[PDB]
C-alpha cells in the first residue's frame, strides 16, 4: 500500500513555520486537486499554495488516504517547534530578526503582485500616519530593533505611555507583528499568571498589552493587578537569570525571559517598576491624527496600522540598503524600486502634510 | 478483509459541515440499509439521507464491521474543523456568507419540499411581524450583513438595548443563526470566562447574549459581572490586534476575535463601552406585536422568528437577485418564482397591516 | 526498512545532558546534512555539532525518515533523568561538581577558541568586578562550594542579605550556574508551593530568590509569603530527614532536600528562620561597582558576572591546581597557560584597582 | 530480534525492593558494560550493582537496544507494589519487620566491609548520644517496635511532645527509618489532606511531623491546621475501622490506616485528641547533648542520629539474640562477633560519660 | 509463544470478589511456584492460595513471562464491576446478602479451621459483649437486616446516637462488615460531596460514619458540615427516586442510593433529618461493658468487635437454621454444631454475667 513521506509534510510546515495541525492538515488537503484544473493554482491567491502544490501534489493524494493524518501533523508542528528551541540557543538574535523580514517580504511580495490584492499607495499613506505619530519615528523603530536584538539586561523594556486612542496600542501591534511575538494579559490574578507568562516561550518579544492599576477610578481608569504584577516579575523584565516558564503537557522551560513593550493608561508606575524600563514614549491624542483617519478609512479597513509590513515599508523607504543585513540586501534593493514608481520624497512629504491638516492622506 | 474508505466517511462529513463524531457515527451508519427497502429513502426526511444514501451505503455496510468507528468519524470531524481554519485565513468573508446562505437553501428546499411538512405562508407571516419590528428592517438586516462581512475594526459591534419581550433577543438569534456562529454568557467572572471567549474560535460571528451590569436591582434588573468584563475586552471587541483564545487539549488559538452583537437589560453602559459600538437599536414592547404573535401561535410553535431562513426568506422578497453574491443568483431566482405563488405585495403589506392591529396575521 | 538506533539519539542526549525533548529532536535533525557541505560543521559555532556530526550523520538522515521521532527522544531523554536517579544515590557530592566544572570548560572551551566569539579579556574584567563585591571572594565562593559538596544538616544554608543592585542576586545566579541547579519561587501560597519545591529534585542545589517578608511597606518593600513559608519549610532547609518532593504525571519522589541560598531586601529574619542559616552575607550598593559597570557596558551585554564560567575562571585564576579534584587537573593547567597569556598579577591588580575608583575596568 | 527478559528486570526490582521507574532503567542499565573492564564492580561500591552484574549483564545489553524501556520498568515497579499488597494481607507484622531489617543489615554489611566507606565507631558513638536522649532507651525502643508490630487499635500512637533541638524529630525519623514507612504533613487545610494521607497506603508506619495548633503565637509558636485535622482523623489514629485513602490515577484503597508517631511542639492537646495516644514522651533540650553533638561533628555529616541502622546497631548492641525473630539470628550473630572487636561495655560507658559532661564521645 | 488464559485469571477475580488490579497481579504470580514445593501451599494459610495454586499454577507460570500483566488484571477486575451491576439490577437483596454470609463463613471456616489462627471462644466472648451491648440485641441485628434487604424508601436508616465510646462505631462497623458495603465522611463541604457520595455505587449498604453539626462547642463537641448536608441530601436517603452518583474516568452512575446507618454524637438533630430516619437507638457509654473490654484485651487486639463475622457467629448462635436463607442451611448446621462443642447456654450466659460484673469474659 502506498506510504506517505511524514518527511514532506514537515518539509511544508518548516517552509509556513506551521504551528498549527489543523491548518497543517487542511493546507496539505487542498493539494490533492490536480495543478492544471485546480482554482486555488491559476488565481495565485496563497503563496503556500501554487509553489508547493507541485511539490506536494502527489504525496497529498496519499495523505487523503491515511487513517493517520493528524499523527503526520503533530510530528511535522513538533519539528517546527523543534527548530525554534535550537534557533532560540544556536541563531543570533539578528538572523531572529532576517528570518522575521523574509515572512513579511513574502507575503509582501505576495499581495502587491499582479495576483494580490492590496494597494500599496494606501500602505504608503500608512507609513505617513505612522512617520507622524511621534519625531523621528523611522530613528525610533531602528532604536527599538536594535534594543530587541542586542537584549541587554536592564536595558529591554520600552514603556508606552497614554489614554486610549493615542497611538501606543497601533505601534506596539505594529512593531510585534515586525519582530514576531506574542502578547500577554498580565491583568489575571499572580495564580493564574504563571500560564500566561508560558506563552513567552521561545519567543522574540512580548507585549504585556493594556496593564492596569489601582486607585485611579477618579481618573475613570480600570482596576487591575497589572501593575502590581510587574513589580513581583523583576527577574522576567531584567532578563540577567534565567527564568522557569510553564504551559501544559510540558516540562517547564528554562529561559532568560523574552524583551519587549508594556503598554497602559496615566496610571502612577511605582519607583521600582519605573527603574525596569529603558525608555517611556508618551503618546497623547492628537485631533489631526483621528480626524486624518476618519477621511483615510482604508487604513482602518485593511488594519494598515497595526501590520509589520507597514513598518518595514516605512524602514524600505527610509533607510539606506547597509541599515538592513547583508541576507536581505537584492530583497531591498527590488522593494526600493517598486515603492519609487508608486511615491516619491516630494508625495510622501506631501502625504505627511495631509497629516497635518487632518485631511485625507492620498488626494 | 474488506476496508472502509475514510476519505468517503470525510466526504459526508464536509458535505454536512459535520462537527460532530457521535452524530456522523449514527448518521452513517443508517446508510447500511437498502435503498429499494429502506424507509427514510422513499419518505425523503433528510437530504443528508437519500442524496448520500447511494454514495456511501457499500462503504456504510464496511462501516458497520469496523472495530474502529470512533477513530473513522474523529479524522472526519479533524478535517472540517482543519477546513475552517483555511477558511478562516484563505476564504473572504464574502464567500463565508455565501456558504452560509447555500447552507440555509438546502434546509429551505427541503422543508418546503413535496416532501417536508413546514409551511411556507407560516414564514411569510414570520417576516411580515419581524418587518414591522423596526422601520426599514430590511435595510437594518442588510446593514449588518455588510458590517459583519466588512469586519472594519472599531466598527464591527452593534448593540441590541431593551427590556425582555421586545424583540431583541429574537433578531439577534435570527441574524446569529443567518450568519451563523456562536452566542457566549460573559455574566462569569473573568477565572472562568477564558475557556468562554475560546468557544468563539473560526467563528464568523458572536452574540454576547444577556449581558447583565451591577446596581440595577432598584430596575428590578438581575446583577452580573457582564457588563465590566466587556470593558477589559477591549480588545476582543475593537478587533485591530489579534487576541490568544483557549479551548480544551489544543494549542491557544491567535486571529482576530469575531465581530457580532451585544443584548443587554435597560442598564447604563460606561462611556469606555458605549464607544465600542458603531450602531444601538432600541427595542421597546410594542403591544400590536405580542398580541399579534399570541393570534399566530405557529410562529413560536416552529421557531419561525428565531429562524435565519426567515431573514434569508425577508431578503429573497425584499432584495433583488443584484444584492446577493453571483455564486446563488439561480438559487435566488428559483425561492423569487417560489414565493411570487404564495404571497403578493399587496397580501404582503395586508400581513403587515395585521401585525399592526394585533390581529391573526394570517385571515 | 532502514531502522534508527534508539541507542545513538540517548548516547548524544547523555553526551549533552540533554534535559528537552523538543531540543533533542531538533539538535539530532541537525546532522542529517553532508559534514562536507554543512554550513555549522565548518563554521565550528556548536560543539554538540561537528564532534558528533560524524558519529551520528547516518543515525540522522534514517532518523529523518522515522514516524516515530517523539518517541525516540522520549526514552532519550528518560535515560538523562535516569542517570541524574542513579548518580543522586551513588556518585559524590565532589564527581557531581567535577561533572558540572567539565561542563562549563567545554562551553569556555568553545567560546575562547579560534572559532567562538567571546572576548576572555572581558571575563577576566568580570572577575576583577565580582573580586571587588566582597573581601576574600576566592575564599568566599571556595567555602561556598565547601558548604554545598560537604551537604552538612543544620549548616547548608547561605542568606545573601541587601537592597536591590547590591550583587547578592547576581553571586547567587553566578553560583547557582557554577553548582548546577534551579531557583525557586516560594512568594506564593502554601498551596502552590507543592509543585514548586518539586523543581528541586535531583537539583545539586537551589536557590529561593527574592523571598519577601510582611510589614515593610514602610520601607518601600512589597509583600509575599515567602518569609513565613520559609519557616515551615524547616525539613527542607535543614536537611536531617528526607521529603516527599511532587511534580506532574510522577509518584512523588523522597529525598534530603537540596542545599543552597536565599535572596532577600532587608525584611526582619523571625528568630527561628535566622538558626537555619550558617552564614548571613551582607551586600550594599557601592557607587564605584555601579558606575564602573556602567562604563564596562559588555559586562551586563555579555552576562558576564552571572556566569558560571566567571566563577570557574575566577577559582582557576586564584587558586592553584591542588585545589580540584584530580580529574579536571591537566584541564585546569591548560586553562592557567591561557588567561597568563591574557593577563598577569600586575594587569589584574590594575583592573581591581579601575573598579575601586568606578573607571572603565579595561583601558 | 534480541528479547530482554521482562521477568529477569521484575526479579532485579524486587530484589531491591525497587519504587522507582526512572531509577530503575538507570540501574539496569549501569549492568550493559564488561564486569572484567567495570569501574563500580571491582570498587564494590553498591551491592545491588557487583551481586546481580553476572545475573543481569547479558539481559542489561538487550535492554541497552529495547524501544520500550520505560514500559518494562513500569511492569517491574508495578510488581513491587502487587508484592506489597499482597504482604500488607498475608504476611505477619513480625515478618515485615523482619524484611526492613534484613534490608538495613545490607546496607549495614555494605557500608562498614573492606569496600565501604563508614566508620563504625562512629556509629556506636550515635548510640551512646541516642542512649542519652532518654532514659531505658534500649527498653523504650523495643516498647515501640512491639506496638507498632502488635498494632493494637486504640494504643498505636505515641505523642512525641518538646520544643526544637529536643530530640523529638530525630528519634522519629530513626525509628521511621527504623521501622520503614513515610512522614506526613496534616498541617495543609482539610482540602488537601486527602491525597497526603494516601502517602500512608500499605505503610508499616506513618509519623505526622511537626504537627501545629492555634493561639500560641505568645509562646513563639506558628499556627497551623494540624492540631484540629488530627481531631477529625479519629478513624485513623484509632484502627478499629478500615479507611478509604485517595492517590492519583487509583482506586480509593480501604485498610486500617497505618500506626506510628505524631510530633509538635509544646502545644495544649485538646482532651479527645489526648485519649488517642497510649503513650507521651516529652523531650527537653539538655546542653550536654547539643554540646556533645557539637564536638562530635561526623554525627550530623553523617546522618547517623537519624539512622534507622543507628536503631539497629543499638538494639544488637544491647539485647540478646533471642530478642530478634528466628529468620535473623546468624545476621546477629556475625554483627555482635563485629561490634565485640571495635568496642566493649566499659568503652561504650565511657562514651555515654562523655556525653554526660558534653564533651566529644571518642576520645 | 506461550499464551495466557485471561479467562482463567478473570475467573479467579470473580472467585474472590477481588475488586484490585495491584492485588491480583500480586496473588496470582504467587500462584507460579511449585505447589509440591510451595512454602504457602503446605502450611494452607490463605483459601484463595492452595484451592486455586493447582487451577492457575501453568497459566501462573505463563503470566510471570506477559509484558502485558496489568491489562491482564484490569480486565479481570473490570469483569467483577461488570458482575456487581447486572447483580445490582437482577439479584435479589436477600441472594446479594447470602453471596456475603457465603464470603464470610469462607474465612471464618479457614481461621478457625486446623490451619487457621485464631481461636473460637474469644469470638464467642465478643458475640457475649455485643449481646451486652442493646438488649435484644439478636432481634435487633436481625431487624437491621430485614430492613436493609426489604429496602422500603422512607424506612431505610437507622440512626445510631450517642458519645464516644458507646458502641454506636463498633456496631456500625459490626453490620458494615456483615452486609458488605462502605462508609463515607460527609463532614466535607458540599463541592467535594459528589465524589464522596459515589463511593456509594453498586454498594449493598452505607455508615455515614460520625456525622458532624454546630453550635455545639460548649458540648465539647466539634463544628462540621455533615448535619446539615445530610438535610440536602434528602434524595439520597429516602431512595423513592434514582440519584446520579460520580465518581472519576466514568459516566455518572443512576439507582436508587443504598440505605444503611447515620452515626453522630449527642448534637440536635434538625426536624426534617428526624423524620428521614425509621428508628434511633441510643448508645451510652456502660462502665462494665469498658472494664470487661480492659480485661478482655483479646478482643480489641484482633478486631473481633467490629467484626462482621463476630455478628454471624451471633446469629449462627441465637437463631435456628430456619432464619437463614435456604442456600446456606447446610453451612449453619456445620457451624452450630462446631459452636456446640465449644460454647453452651449455660457457658454463654456466665460470659454475659462476667460482661455485667465487668470482669474478663473467659475465666
Ligand atoms: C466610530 C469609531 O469608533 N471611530 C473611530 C475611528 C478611529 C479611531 O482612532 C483609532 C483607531 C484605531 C487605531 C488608532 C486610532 C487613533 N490613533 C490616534 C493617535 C493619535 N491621536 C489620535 C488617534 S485615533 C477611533 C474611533
Ligand atoms: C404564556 C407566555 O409565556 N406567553 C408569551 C407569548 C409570547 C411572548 O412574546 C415573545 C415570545 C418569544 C419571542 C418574542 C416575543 C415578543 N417579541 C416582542 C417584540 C415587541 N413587542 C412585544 C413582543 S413579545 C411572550 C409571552
Ligand atoms: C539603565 C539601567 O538600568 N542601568 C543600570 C545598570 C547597571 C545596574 O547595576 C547592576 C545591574 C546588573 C547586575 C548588577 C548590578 C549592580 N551590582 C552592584 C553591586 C554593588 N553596588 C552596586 C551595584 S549595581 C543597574 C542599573
Ligand atoms: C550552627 C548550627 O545550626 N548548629 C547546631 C548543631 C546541632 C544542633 O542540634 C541538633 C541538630 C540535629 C539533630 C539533633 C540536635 C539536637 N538534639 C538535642 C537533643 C537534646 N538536647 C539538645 C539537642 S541539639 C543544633 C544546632
Ligand atoms: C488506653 C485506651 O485507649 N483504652 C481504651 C480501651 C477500650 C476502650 O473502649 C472501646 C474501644 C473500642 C471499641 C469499643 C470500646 C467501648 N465500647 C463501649 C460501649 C459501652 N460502654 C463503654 C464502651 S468502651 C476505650 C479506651
Ligand atoms: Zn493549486
Ligand atoms: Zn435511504
Ligand atoms: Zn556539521
Ligand atoms: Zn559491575
Ligand atoms: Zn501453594
Amino acid at each position: 500500500t502506498k506510504q506517505v513521506s511524514w518527511k514532506l509534510v514537515t518539509q511544508y510546515a518548516l517552509d509556513t513555520k506551521c504551528e498549527d495541525v489543523f491548518l497543517l492538515m487542511g493546507m496539505y488537503l487542498n493539494f490533492q486537486e490536480a495543478p492544471a484544473a485546480c482554482a486555488a493554482c491559476a488565481a495565485a491567491d496563497q503563496p503556500n499554495h501554487f509553489n508547493h502544490h507541485e511539490k506536494h501534489y502527489y504525496n497529498a493524494q496519499i495523505f487523503a488516504d491515511s487513517k493517520n493524518q493528524k499523527s503526520i501533523c503533530q510530528q511535522a508542528v513538533d519539528t517546527v517547534a523543534a527548530k525554534q528551541r535550537v534557533d532560540s540557543l544556536h541563531m543570533t538574535r539578528e538572523e531572529m530578526l532576517v528570518e522575521r523580514f523574509n515572512f513579511l517580504l513574502d507575503k509582501m511580495d505576495l499581495i502587491f503582485g499582479a495576483h494580490g490584492n492590496a494597494v500599496l499607495e494606501q500602505y504608503m499613506a500608512g507609513v505617513a500616519w505612522i512617520h507622524c505619530l511621534l519625531p523621528q519615528m523611522d530613528t525610533v523603530i531602528y532604536e527599538f530593533l536594535k534594543c530587541i536584538v542586542l537584549n541587554i539586561p536592564k536595558k529591554r523594556y520600552w514603556l508606552f505611555k497614554g489614554p486610549i486612542d493615542s497611538g501606543k496600542t497601533t505601534l506596539a501591534a505594529a512593531l510585534l507583528d515586525l519582530c514576531g511575538g506574542k502578547s500577554l494579559n498580565v491583568n489575571m490574578p499572580l495564580e493564574r499568571l504563571n500560564f500566561e507568562l508560558g506563552v513567552g516561550i521561545d519567543q522574540f518579544m512580548v507585549v504585556f498589552e493594556d496593564v492596569k492599576g489601582t486607585g485611579a477610578e477618579s481618573r475613570d481608569l480600570p482596576s487591575g493587578h497589572g501593575i502590581s504584577n510587574l513589580d513581583c516579575l523583576r527577574d522576567y523584565l531584567d532578563g540577567s537569570v534565567k527564568v522557569n516558564l510553564e504551559r501544559k503537557h510540558q516540562n517547564k522551560r528554562t529561559q532568560v525571559f523574552p524583551p519587549g513593550i508594556v503598554t497602559m493608561n496615566e496610571y502612577s508606575v511605582p519607583r521600582t517598576l519605573q527603574a525596569r524600563f529603558v525608555r517611556q514614549i508618551d503618546f497623547r491624542p492628537k485631533a489631526y491624527l483621528r480626524k486624518s483617519l476618519s477621511c483615510s478609512e482604508y487604513l482602518l479597513e485593511k488594519r494598515i496600522l497595526q501590520s509589520g509590513m507597514t513598518l518595514l515599508l516605512l524602514l524600505i523607504w527610509f533607510r539606506p540598503v547597509a541599515d538592513f543585513a547583508a541576507a536581505i540586501h537584492e530583497r531591498i534593493v527590488q522593494w526600493k524600486e517598486r515603492l519609487d514608481l508608486e511615491i516619491s520624497m516630494y508625495t510622501f512629504s506631501t502625504m505627511k502634510a495631509n497629516v497635518g491638516m487632518g485631511a485625507p492622506i492620498l488626494d
